[PDB]
This record gives C-alpha cells, structure tokens and sequence, in this order.
C-alpha cells in the first residue's frame, strides 16, 4: 500500500538498530525476558526519536521569524492513540512496518497495547485534538493549552446490563510522547483578598498552587512541523510534619481527574479551580513569550480561542494582568482583551451552560469577581444607550443573572470580551443569532460568524481506513490527503465498475476485520452479511438513542408478526458513556442491553437481526467501527445537536446517512444532494410550532398502534421478567414529559429505515449512493475549517510549505 | 590524579557524542537554551548507559547459576547522590571529567546539581547503604528492598535560630537511576477478617493495595557487578465518581514520607501500614525468584536481613504464607522461617524500640496477630521446659507484654524467629547479653553474635577526599581501595618527612576548599587556620551535643577573664537535624545558635573561636565537612550509642578523636593505641555505679566554678537578652532529670580538649598521630563486616572475582 511511505533499505536498517538500542538501554530488557508492551514502547521511542530533530526546530523558527501566535485553550484535548499517527505524519509507516517484521514481530499487535489518551468527553474535545492535527499541517504557528489529567474518560463496564465505571490509568506505564518540563513551573494563585491602596488594587494572602507543563509535539502531515500541546500539572509548594507533606495531595487535585458531566452544568469548586488553573498558567505563559518577541501590538501577536465557556476566566485573567500588574488603564487593557479573545460556543441547550454562584467566584477569586461586575458595569452603560428605555433587555442581557442565587453567566461574558463569536454549524449559528443570543446579535451583529466543524482526515480515514484511502489514491493521487476537496473527482467513477467493485470489497473487508474484533476481544458473534446500522455517541436524551430503540423493537415486532416474510438482516450497534449522575441516560444503556438480551436469544430471529452494545466507546473503538459501518445513526431532535463530528466521519468512510435536519447534517446533504441521504422528521420549524402547540405524547401512543404495542411491551415487563416496572421511569418521560419528542418522528422514521433496506437490496445501487457521499465530503475536512478560522478571525495565512528539515 | 581511571581518547570521544545525543533526544533541548541542569541530566544518562549491560547480565548471570540470594530488607536507604560513586565505581571518573572539560563544561559543577536520594535518617539508613556497595563489591547475589518515599527526609531550615522542616521533593526534576518496573506490580492486603474452615485459616474481605517496583542499580567497585535495589511505591487499584477517584489517595499515602522521628517509637497506623507493605510485597518476590531456581531447601537459596524491627512482620508473613498459602505444616514452616531469617539491633534505649499496641494489629494485620500468639505461645512453652518453675522469666521474654494496653514486643518476635540475632559493636553486643537480652542468651546462646559497623571506603574515601586517596596510592598503590587493610602498610612512613608534609597538605586544601563553600553557599567567613572541631550527627541528648556546648561556654568565658592570653584558634561546628516532635532537640539546636549569636560577634574573641551550625546535614554536606576536619567529637554517653559510623569517616580522613569509650569507639581505639586517641569520662561500669548511687547533678554545679558559671548565664538571658527564660527547660533537665549524665563528664572533657590544643600546636606530631589513625582504619570497612556476615550468618563466600564483561 503506497500511501504508507517507502520502505527504504538504509532507513529500515537503521530503525532496527535504535530499536534494539531502545530495548537495551531505555527500557533495560532481555529480547529473552521482553513482552509485547516492551517491544510497543522500543517502537515508540524509535519514532519519537524521529520527531524530536523538527520539534526542536519548529518552536526554534517561531522564535525566529516571530509570527503570530494562535492559542488555542481547551479543558479537553481527546487524543486518542498517537503511534501510528505520527509514523503516518512523518511518512514511517510502511518502513516501521518492514522493520518490525523483520525482527519478528507485528507492528498491528504492537499498535493495540498503546492506551488512548482520553483527555475528553467526545465532541468539543475530539474537535480540539482534530484542530491541533489541521494548525500543524497548515503551518500555524499554535499551541495547545490544557490540563495533563493523570486520569483521563472513565472506561466503561457493563455489569448486569448497567454502566459501570472505572478509573481511567492511563499513565501507569508511563507516556513516551511527553515531555516534563518542570523547570518551567508557574505560580496560580486562589482565594486571598483585595487591597485597595493608593496606586491600584491588589490581590493578597492568596494560596500558591504550581503549574508543571508537560510538553507534547503535534506533527503536521508530511510538512515537518511540529507544534506543541502544553498541558499543565498540579503540584502543591515545599514551604503534625506528616500530616503537612499527607496534606499537599489538597493541591495536587486541581489535575486529577477529568469531569465527565457533557450534560448538566454543576458548579463544583474543583472544577472551578481546573478552570483558573488552566487560564492563569497559559497566560503567563502567553505573556512571556510576547515580551520576548507596548501591548497595544499585543492582538497583533496573540490570538487566544476560547472552546466553550471552560476557559472564560481568560477575559477577566488578562484584565487584571494589564491593569493591576501592567498598569494600563482599563479602556486601554479592554481594547486589547477584546481584540485577543475568540469565542466558539458548541450547545443552546440551558442546563449545559455554565452560570457560576457569586458565592463561589467571591471566595476563590475575588479580584475577578471585581473585574467581572466593572466590565459588566460598563457594558450595560452601552447597551443603555443604544436601545434607551429598554429596561427589560438590561436584565436580559446583564452577566450578572438575579434570582434564588446570583450567578455570572459565562456566555455573556464571553461575548462582551470577544472580537468574535461563532456556532459550529451553520444552521447552529444561525439559531444563536435568532434566539439565545439574539440580542447581543442586535447590538453588535458583527462579532457573530459561523465555521461548521471538521474531522481529521489523516486520523479520519488514511489512519483507520488505509484500504479506502489506497484504492482511492490508485485513481486520483495522494494529493487529497491535505486537501480533501479533491475527493470530488471522484465523481468521475461513479459508473466505474471497477471503482463500485474495489469501493465495496474494502467496506466488506472492514467488516469482516470488525465482526472478527467482537469475537476476539469481547467474544460475540455477528453476521458480515448483515446491514450494519450503528449508532456511537454519547448517550443524552437529545441524541434520541431512545428512537433508535423504538424502531429495533418495531423491527423485532414484525419478524414475530410474520416469521417468514423475508427482511434485510441487520446488526444494530449502540454504543457510548453516559455521564455518571445522568439516570436517564444510565437506564437507555439498560433498556439497550435488554433489548439485546430478548432479541439476540429468540430462535424464531434467526441471524436476521442482532442488537450489540458497543462497550467502552472511545477514540480507538472509533477508528475500527467507523469503517466497518453501513448506516450511520444521526437523529438528534432538529435544533439540538450543534453540529455533530462523527456524522461526518460515516460519511467519510463509506457509510450512508439517515439523520435530521440537524446541526451538519444539515449540510452534508446539500453537499451530496438530498436523494443520496435519507432525511427525515420535523425541521425546527415544525418543532416550534409543535411547542406553540403543546407536545402531547398520548395523541401518537393512540394513533399508532405499532407505538402502542411497544410502550405496552416495555410497562408490562416484556423486557425485565423479574423486574416488570424496571423502565417504569422511561415510559413515563416518554408518555408526559419528553423534552425531544421521541414519538413525534417515530412514524416517518420508520418510514425512512424501510427505504434505507430497499436500498440495501440493491448492492450496486448502495454503493453508487456510497461514492456520491464520500467523494463530496471533501468540506468537511478540518482542514477547511481551521483555514477559516485562521482568515476570518485570527488574522493569518495557513501556509502547505514544508518546513526546512 | 591516577585513581580516577584512564581518560582514553576514543573513550573520551565517544562520552562526547553519547552527551549530545542525550542532550537532543533525551532532553530534548538546544545548547543555545540548556542550562546547568541540562548538563548534569546528559551527563547522568551519559554514565547511567554504562551501567545497563553489566546490571542486565549481572542479573541473567544469578539466574544462571542460582547461587543463594542474600535478601536485605530495610526502610531506610540512606543513598546521598549517584553520579560520581558510579563514576568511581566504573572507572570513568578522568574520562568523564576530559569529555565535559571539551564540551566547556565543569563536572564538579554539574556533580552540585543532583539532588539526594535521602531515603534515610541517619546511622541506620546510611549502613544499609555502605553495605549495598560492598555486597556489590564482594560480588554477592545481593538485593536491598524498601519503599521508595515520594519525599525524603525533610530539608532542614534554621529561622531565627530555629529549625524549621521543608519538604523533600526530590523526585521534581526527576530520578534518572531508577527505572519504574510496572509490569511487575504486587498485591498487598490489609484489615480483613479470619475464616477459619475445615482446612486452615483463611484471610478474607481485605483492602488491596498495589505494590509497584522501581529498581535502581548498585555497581560494585571495578569488578563488573551491578546489583539491585528496588524500592516499592503504592498505587490503589483502579476497581461520587470523582470522590472516589479522589480518595486512591488514601491509599498512595503508605509510600508519600519517610518517617523522621529516629528517637521516639510512636505507634502511628500509616507507620504500621508502610511496614507490612514492603514485607509483604518483598515477600512474594523472593518466593517467586526461589521457585524459579520443597521448601526444605528455602533456606539454602534465600537469606533474610531484618534492619531492626522495622521489618520483622517478615516473620509471621513468612509464616503465612507457608502454612495458610504453601500448607506446609506448623513445625516445618517454623523450621525454615528461623533459617532463613537474621535480626540486627541499634539500640538499647527502651524509647525507640518497637511495642506495636495490639488493638492496632488486631484491626490491620489479623491474621498476623494470630500467628504471632501461636509463636509466643510455642516459645514460652520452650522457656518453661528450659528454666521449670521460673515464673517471672516467663513474663519477661513473652512477645506479649501486659498492662495499660496490651503490646507485641517486636525485638522478642525477632529473637525467637531468628537463627541469629547480632549487635554493631563489641561493647553493644555485649550489653545486649548481660542486659536488655540476657534471658534470651541464656536460652539460646548460639544465636548471639557481634558484627561491627563499618563505611565504604569508595564513598568515604576516593569520592570524597581524592586528595588524600591520591597520596596514599602514591606510595601504596591503589589495591587498598578493595582491601583496606593495607592501609596498615603506611605506619612505615609515619617518619617519612615528605608524607607527613603531603598528609598536612591535603587536609589543609580540604579546610580551604570548605571555607570557601561556607561563604559562597551561606556566606559566614571562617578562619583556615584555626582547629576544625566538628560534631555532626542527627541530634539527641544522647549524643550530648549539650556537653560539647558547656565546653565552648567554657572557652569563650576564659577568654573574656584573659583575653591576651594565647588560646589555640579553633572553629567549632555542630550540625544535625532535630526529629520534628523531639522538643529538646530543638531547643538544643536554639541553644547552639544562641551561643553563635554571642561569642561570633564579641571583638574580644576576635577569630579565635567561632561557633557554626551546619544547616541541613545530609550525606551530600557530609562528603564535604568530613574531609575538613581536624578534631571529631565523638561524645555519647558510655553505653548508649551502639556503634556509631561518623567515627569511622573521621578516622579515615585524618580527624583526631575525642571521645567517650562507646560503641565502636573502643575498638578505633584499641587498633590505633590509646596514646593516638583523646579518651575521656565514665566507662560503661562508672555509669552503672553512679546510678546504683543516684545521679545528683547539684553535686557538680556545687563543685566546679566554671560550671555554675554557664549555668547562671543561660539561667540569667545572658544568650537570650529579649527572652530571659528561653533556656528555662534545658537548665531544668541539666539540674533535675538529666538520664545523659552532661555534668558528670564535664571535668574530664575540658581537660581532654586542653590536651588536643596543646598537641594541635606542634603540627608535626599532630600530623604523625593522624598518620598512625588513617594507618589503622582498615577494620572498619564495611568489606570487612560484610564478609563477615556473608560467612558467620548468610552461609556464602564472597567473591573480588571479575565478572565477564
Ligand atoms: O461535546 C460537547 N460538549 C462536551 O463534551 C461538554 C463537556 C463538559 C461540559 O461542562 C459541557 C459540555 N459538545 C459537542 O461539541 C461538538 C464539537 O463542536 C459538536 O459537534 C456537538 O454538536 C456538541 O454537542
Ligand atoms: O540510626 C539509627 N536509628 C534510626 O535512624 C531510627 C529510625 C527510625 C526508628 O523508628 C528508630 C531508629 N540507629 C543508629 O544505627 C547506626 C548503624 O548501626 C549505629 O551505628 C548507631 O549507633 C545507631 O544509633
Ligand atoms: O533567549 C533565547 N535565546 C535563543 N533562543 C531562544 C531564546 N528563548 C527561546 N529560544 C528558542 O525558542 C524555543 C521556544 O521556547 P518557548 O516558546 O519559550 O517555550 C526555545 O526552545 C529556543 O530554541
Ligand atoms: O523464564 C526465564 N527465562 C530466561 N531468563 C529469565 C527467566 N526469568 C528470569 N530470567 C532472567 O533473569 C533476570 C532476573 O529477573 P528477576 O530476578 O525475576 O527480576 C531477568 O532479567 C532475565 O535475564
Ligand atoms: C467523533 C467522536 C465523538 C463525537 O460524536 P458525535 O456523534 O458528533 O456526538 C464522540 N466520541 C468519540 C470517541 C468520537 O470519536
Ligand atoms: C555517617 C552519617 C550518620 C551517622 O553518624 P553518627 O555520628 O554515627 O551518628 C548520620 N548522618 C549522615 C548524613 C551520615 O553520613
């Protein structure tokens, strides 16, 4: 396969030898006594040592060409594996490949012993580590900020059918592809109180926590550049004896552990302090280098964006550098904030929103407190005089939200303090304008953007799927690979029968690897035959994993109707975590693997349908069920899902989609062109105009006897024999009180998932509709995005010039 | 100078490229950034390369020929810094100093920058680490086990004269000796319950704790043999959410802090924890390695040395393992316990011995607890049979001591489970017989032996004083650096008018050399030509650091009654850390610093006599003041200080000694000849007669006017001016409940030191009798007590014998 890189004699030999060196003297091993974890990290410093020559060099030439530098600052960084990442960015994959086989070993099983860095939740994290891959392939000169959480994404046990969660060690082998860097330790500061004397304000008695920074490199494609992440750690200041050293853990917990609530915003003090943690070190940092290049050229040499509200401290942080240390004045130090601070929101749904206690911020950070309520101050001074007398849009748009307890709401402070706020999807986008922030829209219409989200496609496809990515290069070139718009020659060979042939045999290829996998490392079987129809995501009521259930009931239903009637045999995949105190989403992981439990054992069903749930869902799951997939699940009630990121990596991997009009889905068919997707229910139109209504869930359970017989199946214990009121609690949300309007698309879901069946009937047809989808999903590269957000709000040109080494 | 190995040229250019490549791929760094840090860490990983083949095959050479394993079990490694010993050790020391030297660096400079390995209090930690270098050295199968402490001893800081405790955070930068063996992780379990069913005893519901191995690797002197030393760390097994992430903390805590109190036994629940912990984790490694090779031959292939009580759970985990595990039976488990296990004591005092409540095993280590009742139970009935009728000696040697609370006497589980109990000097190992254990030497005289102390002379010697070493092997060669005892072979030179200007050179260079160190690191001027009277040594009352303050007392008030009056000049330096409840030891240490306050400032004194205290004494510190000195105070109260080994480093850098006939100073004094040692005060049967009488201090103050003098000044405020009764508490202990007995030796101490400044002022004869004390130094080198051990209790002969490569 060609697009592996060469396998030439001199450099195989020569990673043969660093790779014996490696095994003697870095992991101090026997070849007698070595086991497949040593000889996975013998490889791993092999190709490390690869990166480390155009690392040093890269920050060495931002140092000297002093360009501006982009910030990039994220509470999560969902990496994923990084070997063969980096043997694909440097072009070692096929030598590695030859060089390990000739010592006897396979570089696939070698591979799979690395653990992910799961430093995220899902999307808004896995789009921060897609960023990072596209800044460095377009030459940008940026940084990743984050938090080094020495436990990362829970993995996830299923136990009796229920969610277990375990803590996620995914450091207890040590992390080859870091670097510590504690002679840059920082200071944060917390708690304290604020002197008010003669010249300024000053923040006092505060509290010292270190920031250690743990570097990183992120390797552009083949370009020779290499970026940095810089992660931060806690580690608690030197100066009963052993209580006192017992007690400095207190410090360290700043950096412990990732929180896992992508649904309900919960105001912890712990989190709060990861969130000034992450901020005030970044920004010394940020400074620093500046001073080593007058602030008022500072926005001309820092651009910082903020992902989602997490890091929002950065506005009322850089306030107070400029003005209590600085010493600007405050209009001045304000020009310059704006003109730094990038916005991008990823939900409009409240209960995600993060709106902190005073309380909270008047005890842990009282000087931001100050800064807060002054900016605040000053803002509502201009909304006054733009729309005088509009009382009611002060209260509206105040950061400061009355009530039971007041709290500051991040959003609004982040939109005051950003040149630029953006949705991650058009339609997104153009619901922030209309309804949540509509009237900051209103009184500056010009902060507001778009910039529809994007995948990877070197992890997205060259990574996980080579076989697509080589029969596809065989006809147009490896120039797509870093600009994917390139993938609509393929249009050109959507009559190809050779093209059709190859296109369906590697899908057919995936998923015989995958059901081979499910055997393997989890010992279930499954018909290669079968339709797969997948679903992975996290589980929230608004992605409607819950309508996915109704329909495999429905399916179910009928096979017992009519045993032997002929249907298109399917293997339902549903997978993903819920947050730990989300009940709702807990008891859809159980109703799933209960479903699964009556399904799977009736003999009458035969292999014609299958429900699996995919444990442990994550980065590497992703990357092998992906490309093994035929129908990719994307059903979200219309108006809920910001965007959505795994939709466009099913598109992109030779799966079709059946979804709503919904974040990018959205989109995708305007790409592709709506009869190569299968649309269907409400658009947000008809959603509003269903709550202007009133949703009553009991009109479709009488209409529809189908729906019917399902609700009655699941209230009788049709599915929990020995527990007949086990789902009790979901009939009941379904039945009087679903915010997402599970029943409202049942039919025309139904519906839609009879035509995706015929389709499949007619495998030529399926795969014509298959390569008229990949070959437009070029837009949805990150690589695009990025390429926007560098024109339209940082200010610079992404450049594809391969570095000098 | 010869003894630092050859400096090859291509040795020479190949440690400069193997620097650089570290320096790159290791550190990752530019050497237009690299600071002396850097330099240190490409320099450590430079000669820790080195290190790697010898340690690989030292350790595959054991398991090819199986010889017995000698297994030392300790909780203090008190190791001080790595690079230079493995430097000498190989014989790179020249060759590294060339390739730094080229590379425009300064390797003394660089040496500075390592941190120590302070896994140790004093005395006892530092044995078991001169001993890991001679088993090396002797080429032993040889293991050092214990835990590796995140923080170590505490750094000491003296605010306003009071000291003040630091955490140890030397891991920070990082420990580039170790290397992390998290495949070979252990299981340790705690609290639990006892079944008991139809076939033996079962230990049931405990808490695991994981035991994660670092192994760090023990080079010996030029013979190829790289031995090691693995410290075990706990981890909590990965099995609110974030609460519970949280409390793993919990269970890390057994390995976060060495214990500081080196005074006082206090039955604290984490000290218990950290000594189960790495018995039972050393444990299962020596039982895994011996079945890898009937237990009847256990004690054929395993040796296991108890560093005092500390360790001696080793017993009944021995025991609980064969029977409950193994299902041996009782007598024959019994049987190989006592084989293979020996025990060695380092102090009489009855406040530091080990009496675990029983309340506190009972809940932690049950089992345990049930074991060690059969023991006691088993032995006593041994007891009775041996000595009918004796009822009282039955409630003396019992391992369960009755009364206010029910305790296990530790150093009688020892004893009895034990085939050989030894002490670390010939009067200590005395004493034990005729006092502390003279029933148990009635019982089984057999097991008592005497095994005394000695210090490496690669650390104590060519590391730290290479002057010295230099001239020694001028004349003698260098043979004597394995081989001590030829230093005997000097005593013809004693007369020799170029060594004795050569001896008097050296020890003059050293004094310059740390003069000079006194103002750059903590800028106090000294006087190079005046005596080095020094006592360094953790403090204790004890060790009467408090006799040596009455003397300088006594110094300054003669010269203040006749101040132009001729006095030998003398520099009097005291240091050593307090344990941090050891309220004494501090005001001691307050004391010291109050008499510098005065006597360092009074223009009448001029530079005829300063008082320093040696902040933060550790073995780092210790390699520099010993070679400086002139005078060694060697003090302690006849029969409390079991042997002592600072002594012994004194003696062997050219230190005359003033001491007390206590522990191993007798026998420096019987192989040099009294006339060569300035011996003082009560021996150990005057201590005993005073106290059959009753110690009445006001004796003394009544008798001896310069003594009521000092008493009266510190009594007054006369060194403590704002705080007139701030020694209020040392008088009071001096005066009514002094167990030291400070006055008694006052006398015959003042008159003793008049004899060391009257010898110091003929520098000829002075230098003759240091000649006559380094001659016959020899017997204490820990060779010489390792051999010792390996043939009287281990069972092996050692071997100088090369290894193969
Ligand atoms: O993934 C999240 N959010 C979180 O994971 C989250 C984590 C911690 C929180 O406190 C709140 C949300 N949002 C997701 O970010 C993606 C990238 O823009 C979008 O495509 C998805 O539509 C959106 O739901
Ligand atoms: O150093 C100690 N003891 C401790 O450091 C200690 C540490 C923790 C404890 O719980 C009790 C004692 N003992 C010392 O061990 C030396 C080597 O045998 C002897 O030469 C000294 O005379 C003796 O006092
Ligand atoms: O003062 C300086 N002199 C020379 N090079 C420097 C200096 N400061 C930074 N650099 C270079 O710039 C890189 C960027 O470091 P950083 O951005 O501060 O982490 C460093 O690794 C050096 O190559
Ligand atoms: O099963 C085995 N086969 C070959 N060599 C072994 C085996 N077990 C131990 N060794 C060798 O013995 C050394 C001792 O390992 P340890 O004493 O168990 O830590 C290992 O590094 C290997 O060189
Ligand atoms: C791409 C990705 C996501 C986001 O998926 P959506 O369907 O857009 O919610 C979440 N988790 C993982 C591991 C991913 O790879
Ligand atoms: C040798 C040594 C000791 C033991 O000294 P003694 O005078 O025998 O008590 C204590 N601390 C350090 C750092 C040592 O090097």
């Amino acid at each position: 396969i060609s697009v592996r890189g060469l396998a030439g004699v001199e450099n195989v030999t020569e990673l043969k030898k660093n790779f014996n060196r490696h095994l003697h003297f870095t992991l101090v091993k026997d070849r007698n006594v070595a086991t497949p974890r040593d000889y996975y990290f013998a490889l791993a410093h092999t190709v490390r040592d690869h990166l480390v020559g155009r690392w040093i060099r890269t920050q060495q030439h931002y140092y000297e060409k002093d360009p501006k530098r982009i910030y990039y600052l994220s509470l999560e960084f969902y990496m994923g594996r990084t070997l063969q990442n980096t043997m694909v960015n440097l072009a070692l994959e096929n030598a590695c490949d030859e060089a390990t086989y000739q010592l006897g070993l396979d570089m696939e099983e070698l591979e799979e012993i690395e653990e992910d860095a799961g430093l995220g939740n899902g999307g808004l994290g896995r789009l921060a580590a897609c960023f990072l891959d596209s800044m460095a392939t377009l030459g940008l000169a940026a940084y990743g900020y984050g938090i080094r959480y020495e436990f990362g994404i829970f993995n996830q046990k299923i136990c009796g059918g229920w969610q277990m969660e375990e803590a996620d060690d995914w450091l207890r082998y040590g992390n080859p592809w870091e670097k510590a860097r504690p002679e840059f330790t920082l200071p944060v500061h917390f708690y304290g109180r604020v002197e008010h004397t003669s010249q300024g304000a000053k923040w006092v008695d505060t509290q010292v926590v270190l920031a250690m920074p743990y570097d990183t490199p992120v390797p552009g494609y083949r370009n020779n550049v290499v970026n940095t992440m810089r992660l931060w750690s806690a580690k608690a200041p030197n100066d009963g004896y052993i209580q006192a050293v017992l007690d400095r853990n207190l410090a360290e917990n700043i950096s412990r552990v990732l929180y896992p609530n992508d649904n309900f915003f919960e105001g912890k003090e712990l989190r709060l302090k990861q969130e000034y943690f992450v901020v005030a070190a970044t920004l010394q940092d940020i400074i620093r280098r500046f001073k080593s290049s007058n602030f008022d050229a500072f926005p001309d040499k820092v651009a910082i964006q903020l992902n989602d509200t997490h890091p929002s401290l950065a506005i009322p942080e850089l306030m107070r550098v400029l003005v209590d240390l600085e010493r600007l004045d405050w209009d001045k130090a304000w020009e310059v904030t704006v003109k730094t601070c990038a916005y991008t929101n990823h939900t409009v749904i409240p209960e995600a929103l993060e709106r902190w206690p005073v309380h909270l911020l008047e005890t842990l950070l009282p000087r931001h407190l100050q800064i807060i309520y002054e900016i605040n101050q000053r803002f509502l001074n201009r909304v006054a005089a733009a729309f005088p007398g509009d009382v009611d849009r002060l209260r509206r748009m105040s950061l400061v939200e009355e009530g039971a307890v007041k709290r500051i709401n991040m959003a609004h402070l982040c939109i005051a303090g950003s040149h630029a706020v953006n949705g991650v999807a058009r339609i997104h986008s153009e619901i922030l304008k209309k309804t949540i922030f509509k009237d900051f829209y209103e009184l500056e219409p010009h902060k507001f953007q778009n910039k529809t989200n994007g995948i990877t496609p070197r992890r997205w496809l060259v990574l996980c799927n080579p076989g697509l990515a080589e029969i596809i290069a065989e006809r147009i070139g490896e120039e797509y690979i870093s600009d994917l718009d390139q993938l609509r020659k393929l249009l050109s060979y959507v009559d190809d029968e050779a093209f059709i042939r190859d296109v369906a045999k590697v899908k057919q290829e995936n998923k015989l690897k995958f059901a081979a996998y499910l055997e393997r490392e989890y010992k279930v079987h499954i018909n290669p035959n079968s339709l797969f129809d997948v679903q992975v995501k996290r589980i929230h009521e608004y992605k409607r994993q819950l309508l996915n259930c109704l329909h495999v009931i429905t399916l179910y239903n009928r096979i017992k109707k009519e045993p032997n009637k002929f249907v298109v045999p399917r293997t339902v995949m549903i997978g993903g975590k819920a947050a730990p105190g989300y009940h709702m989403a807990k008891m859809i992981i159980k109703l799933i693997t209960a479903i699964g439990d009556v399904v799977n054992h009736d003999p009458v069903v035969g292999d014609r349908l299958r429900v699996i749930f995919l444990e442990n869902y994550r980065v590497s799951l992703a990357e092998k069920v992906i490309p093994a997939a035929d129908l990719s699940e994307q059903i979200s009630t219309a108006g809920t899902e910001a965007s959505g990121t795994g939709n466009m990596k099913f598109m992109l991997n030779g799966a079709l989609t059946i979804g709503t009009m919904d974040g990018a889905n959205v989109e995708m068919a305007e790409e592709a062109g709506e009869e190569n997707f299968f649309i269907f229910g409400m658009r947000v139109e008809d959603v509003d105009r269903l709550d202007q209504r009133g949703y009553n869930a009991q009109e479709y359970y009488d209409r529809i006897p189908e729906l019917r017989q399902i609700i009655e199946q699941l209230s009788s214990g049709f599915f929990s024999p020995k527990q007949p009121d086990l789902f009790k609690d979901i009939v009941n949300m379904l039945m009087h009180h679903d915010r997402f309007k599970v029943f409202a698309d049942y039919e025309e879901y139904v519906k839609c998932q009879e035509r995706v069946s015929a389709l499949y009937k007619n495998p030529r047809e399926w795969t014509r509709m298959v390569i008229r989808n990949i070959a437009t999903s070029g837009k949805f590269s990150s690589d695009r995005t990025i390429a926007q957000y560098a024109r339209e709000i940082w200010g610079v040109e992404p450049s594809r010039q391969r570095l000098p080494a």
